[PDB]
């Protein structure tokens, strides 16, 4: 019944655009609590050369409560990652994001 | 003063290798508590095409205290990232790692 904050990736949107994430984001995903915390831009510029200081960034994390070992939460993380992906696609077009599934091979 | 959890990246090593991270890693970096938690592979493959399930992954986090807004921690975030990279360079070659600054979108 232990907790483990799994990093899912980042979400962002222009600082000029007002967005109420508490009304837009679900409380949980795949039965795991979904958390979003504001942080500095995780990199200076985007792929197109535009600056990131014009956007507000949020770390997305899933609070999982379990006892089994991490090398067994793979099912949850997968269901969650898919669910999260579909949640983000439902947000206003100006919202951007980078999720684990977007990472290049390590 | 609020405790902000800043995702730093990942660290990993062969699963068959019983390393003692508590003995290998420092307790803090740039005055902030360094946390590491075992999690599922963030991606299925390494750049060379080998599967990630052969390694045990750890999510790296820095617990930063600040009485200023989380979004203004970039100066400290950058100093911590530099210090953390140096720390990781000192670990055995069997340990792999990638910090936020190298994390790119496919």
């Amino acid at each position: 019944m232990q907790a483990v904050r799994l990093f899912q990736g980042y979400l962002w949107h222009p600082r000029a655009l007002a967005l109420d994430l508490k009304a837009l984001l679900p409380g949980e995903v795949a039965g795991a609590r979904l958390l979003w915390d504001e942080v500095p831009p995780p990199t200076p510029f985007f792929e197109d050369g535009t600056p990131t200081h014009t956007q507000r960034f949020y770390q997305l994390t899933l609070l999982v409560l379990t006892e089994e070992p991490p090398e067994a939460l793979k099912p949850l993380a997968e269901e969650a990652a898919e669910a999260l992906g579909e949640v983000l696609e439902g947000l206003p077009p100006e919202v951007g994001w980078l999720l684990l599934e977007d990472l290049r091979p390590l």
